[PDB]
């Protein structure tokens, strides 16, 4: 599209602040704000809407991890709600595959979810598939080659540099290669016939590291680090380019927002969001109005 969404985050207690960066000119606008807050979402885009997945509200009021799927219309700036998932699943990965949303992992409560459902947004209906062989929690989700990834997490006792892959025609799902590093909280995403795993959180320090593994080769190889160490950050692809929004890095709540160019293999700042939050669901689809 033309505008890299960003939906809630955290910053002291979940958000509700939907805003779109135009990476042509540099600007951000600030848009009709979620209905309920929600930190650890997922987003994503089909046909020209936008969708908001999951996530949890850490509120003083209290704390309630979602089970909702929101959609906002880029063209009226307004948020409808969808039909809910069969459980709520904060930290949650998303990935669309043929015009379908698969929500992948996240918690409720000390429950660690292995379960996997899929959204069929012409009947405004979920229906659970083949749970992953690992339950996972902040995970990283991707679809490449009308295939999808779930890479690393926390199922409970241990963060994981373990990834699989599920295969919609089997409804089956298989270990592939691990990472390098373990990661739980990374950006995870799609570039030419790479899947991206930036930052992250491996139980010591929120990493800058990025690595990117190949499907023909099965390997994972690093590439240039970010700037900063992140962990719960927002991660997108605009035009070839991987932005990388917000996160922590055990000292500040960042606003800082990264462009890797992958044929110069380097990181540069390319704007701040608003303010610095965690945690956020993020999306790239048309301007508004
Ligand atoms: C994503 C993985 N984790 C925790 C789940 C961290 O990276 C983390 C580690 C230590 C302290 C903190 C965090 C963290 C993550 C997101 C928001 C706030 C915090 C925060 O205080």
């Amino acid at each position: 599209g033309r505008l890299i969404y960003t939906a809630g985050g955290y910053f002291r207690q979940s958000l509700s602040y939907l805003e779109a960066y135009n990476p042509s000119n540099g600007s951000w606008l600030r848009l009709a704000d979620l209905q309920v807050p929600r930190s650890g979402l997922a987003g994503c885009v089909v046909g020209g809407l936008l969708y908001a997945v999951g996530g949890r509200n850490n509120s003083p009021d209290g704390n309630t991890d979602s089970s909702a799927l929101d959609c906002y219309n880029p063209m009226t700036n307004q948020w409808s709600p969808c039909a809910s998932m069969s459980v709520p699943r904060n930290r949650i990965g998303v990935g669309v595959i043929d015009g379908h949303i698969y929500a992948v992992g996240g918690s409720h409560g000390c429950i660690h979810h292995s379960s996997v459902e899929r959204y069929e947004p012409e009947r405004d209906e979920w229906h659970l598939v083949a749970p992953m062989l690992t339950r996972r929690i902040g995970v990283g989700v991707a679809v490449l080659n009308r295939l999808l990834y779930a890479v690393g997490g926390f199922d409970g006792t241990n963060r994981l540099n373990s990834a699989e892959c599920y295969y919609p025609e089997r409804n089956e799902w298989r270990m592939i290669t691990p990472m390098n590093t373990i990661r739980s909280g990374a950006g995870v995403c799609v570039l030419h016939n790479c899947i991206y795993a930036a930052g992250g959180y491996d139980g010591q320090d929120q990493l800058n590291s990025v690595e990117r593994y190949d499907v023909e080769t099965e390997t994972w190889t690093f590439v240039a680090p970010m700037r900063h160490h992140r962990s719960a950050l927002g991660i997108t692809v605009h035009q070839g380019k991987i932005y990388v929004l917000g996160g922590y890095d055990g000292h500040t709540f960042l606003d800082s927002v990264e462009c890797y160019d992958p044929d110069s293999d380097t990181w540069s700042e390319v704007t701040r969001m608003t303010s610095g939050r965690s945690g956020v669901g993020v999306a790239v689809t048309m301007e508004p109005c």
